[PDB]
């Protein structure tokens, strides 16, 4: 039957003053049957109505999917209000309710480590530069690579992963051409975190 | 002063046979005084000797880093076997011990779906597709894309997220030209996960 994802605004949206947080909730499987499906937003259990529904899409299968958002206040995810998604149809036997909020807990500031190319590494036409964090709470974290004001996208960031200390941990890696790491390029770590300074540290790294 | 990191193996690494999954145990803040570090290595509280330690790295800063990397095997991953890492320093109180082991709980499928770009964000030089998957157990989880039998790189996954019912999701979202997704080239999001059969599915995606 039909299928709720709510998903939590992306970290750096709300690190960030001049960006738009935002919290989506996703309907996915509503039957051809019964398309109709309605949506009603909650922030800390109050029902409100700036939610900007999409329209809905018929899928291969018959079924439709359909997208509601709901932008967040930087004041109000930091207060730790909670963001509710009720979705209704009549296929359902109840309707379906998911919950987003803020973490609750002391901050934790990361610790960045970078990782050069290891020897053994170091003898191939790719080679992988790592940026490893710590120390971190709560988990949300954005984590970049750059090189020369250009965005560099070939890296993996593992999950945040938790600590024996209540912290998180977590490694990206960076893959780029072995020829590119001898040039001398400097490449750059990037982390934003609400425990950081500035919310924003950069740690950067190249040959020698 | 000395800290530690202990990490768990790639998911898909564990998941393919003819790969070689790996415990990585990396040491950092050693100081210049006292740099001689001793890993021991523990799977299930018994000692282990076949950990591939590599040679210590003078940082910048006059401090070491050093990583110590054990091999783990298919059947004990799968069988829980907790991997320890100690760590002992002359500058440590105390020894460091970390530990990772496979999540204990039921294995639970990951339904993927993909969502193409909305008809406002169908209007740039960039758009976006979304592969979201939900309902899987353990959060262990590789998602990749590709398009031509050509990687895609340039695509962000969220950390998984606790779901309600003890499951995780999360969504993967690539990047594109908007002329590309205008060309009808097919997006594949691969997704790999022990509760998969053959552990892989794949979903795809075009414009039309």
């Amino acid at each position: 039957g039909p299928s709720v994802f709510l998903f939590p605004p992306k970290p750096k949206d709300t690190l960030m003053i001049s960006r738009t947080p935002e919290v989506t909730c996703v309907v996915v499987d509503v039957s051809h049957e019964d398309p109709e499906v309605k949506f009603n937003w909650y922030v800390d259990g109050v029902e409100v109505h700036n939610a900007k529904t999409k329209p809905r899409e018929e899928q291969y299968n018959s079924t439709y999917r359909v997208v509601s958002v709901l932008t967040v206040l930087h004041q109000d995810w930091l207060n730790g209000k909670e963001y509710k998604c009720k979705v209704s149809n009549k296929a359902l036997p109840a309707p379906i309710e998911k919950t987003i909020s803020k973490a609750k807990g002391q901050p934790r500031e990361p610790q960045v480590y970078t990782l050069p190319p290891s020897r053994e590494e170091m003898t191939k036409n790719q080679v992988s530069l790592s940026c490893a964090v710590k120390g971190f709470y709560p988990s949300d974290i954005a984590v970049e690579w750059e090189s020369n004001g250009q965005p560099e996208n070939n890296y993996k960031t593992t999950p945040p992963v938790l600590d024996s200390d209540g912290s998180f941990f977590l490694v990206s890696k960076l893959t780029v051409d072995k020829s590119r790491w001898q040039q001398g390029n400097v490449f750059s770590c990037s982390v934003m975190h609400e425990a950081l300074h500035n919310h924003y540290t950069q740690k950067s790294l190249s040959l020698s």
